């Protein structure tokens, strides 16, 4: 993505952390601040644009970012255990290191397994009282986010052992069953099918309960992210704060990062490399880069200059996705 955009989304969600009262509201704010990382992990500042990747100004870069991945982490299982207001005083240590990393490249002109199986559960919870689509449908891509996030992770009883050993093999097919069962939930959440959707995610704590009780201690579908970009963009034009503007088009880069490499029903039949399915490959990484830039529009403020250009980027996701609707 672009660097400032997620750094001033960083500063800009530690603001709304600090105008929190929930947990819940901590919990999903320090996520947004996981995937504005995630998102631009590969990212270059401005003043890094002419420095090599083996350099070692840029090379201090790297790791100085991902102590920033590593501290949103910590503050995420606290947010997770409850502890809310020992998350927003650890939200505090976390400004430190995000503006001592801003400044140093200042434009100049996550990964714990029981905090994101405490995110699944507690987004179980905000689904079951959930009143319309959009709030269902935000709740189980935060749960395809911490699932994201937590792919490598490992449960406190498992780390001694072996990946290649079963146990730790069986724990790495339950837990991508998990993410199976996120991504359709999510496609009855994008048709519209609110009750239906959270039917699926009755069955889903089921996975996630006996997941979680089995380590406790002592994915997306293309049409389903689609309709996921095509509901976001409703919900950018009817909206006029640049925070709800920022979330909904972190949700829309969230979108189409889980369904990078899915396939639409009509292309399944094709190959990867025959050019109908290259075409859309393009096509489709167009759409995350006008994301980004409109991203951008909204972390500098410019509520109106990025609804603007929401406008514009739903004139892309429907020549997208007309093309590749059956
Ligand atoms: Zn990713």
């Amino acid at each position: 993505a672009d660097w400032e955009a997620a750094m001033l989304t960083l500063l800009m969600m530690l603001k709304v952390i600090e105008k929190a009262d929930n947990a819940a509201q901590v919990l999903t704010a320090l996520w947004f601040m996981a995937l504005a990382a995630e998102m631009a992990a590969l990212a270059t500042p401005p003043k890094l644009e002419d420095k090599s990747p083996a350099s070692p100004e840029m090379i201090d870069f790297r790791v100085g970012f991902e102590e920033l991945a590593t501290e949103i982490g910590k503050a995420i299982k606290l947010a997770a255990l409850g502890k809310v207001k020992e998350a927003q005083a650890a939200a505090e240590q976390l400004k430190t290191t995000v503006n001592a990393h801003w400044q140093k490249y200042r434009g100049g002109g996550a990964a714990d397994w029981e905090a994101a199986m405490l995110t699944l559960l507690m987004m179980l919870k905000v689904i079951e009282k959930a009143d319309n689509a959009a709030q269902v449908l935000t709740a189980l891509w935060f749960m395809a986010l911490a699932a994201h996030m937590a792919a490598l992770a490992t449960p406190p009883k498992l780390e001694d052992k072996s990946p290649a050993s079963p146990e730790m093999i069986d724990f790495r097919v339950g837990f991508e069953e998990l993410a199976t069962e996120i991504g359709k939930a999510i496609k009855l959440a994008a048709l519209g099918k609110v009750k239906e959707a959270q039917a699926a995610a009755e069955q889903l704590k089921t996975t996630v309960n006996a997941h979680w009780q089995k380590y406790r201690g002592g994915a997306a579908d293309w049409e389903a992210a689609m309709l996921t970009l095509l509901m976001m963009l409703k919900v950018i034009e009817k909206a006029d704060n640049a925070a709800q503007v920022l979330t909904a088009l972190w949700f829309m880069a969230l979108a189409a990062h889980m369904a990078a490499l899915a396939t639409p029903p009509k292309l399944e039949d094709k190959s990867p490399a025959s050019p109908e399915m290259i075409d859309f490959r393009v096509g489709f990484e167009e759409l995350a880069t006008e994301i980004g830039k409109a991203i951008k529009l909204a972390a500098l403020g410019k509520v109106k200059e990025a609804q603007a250009a929401a406008e514009q980027l739903k004139t892309t996701v429907n020549a997208h996705w007309q093309k590749y609707r059956s």
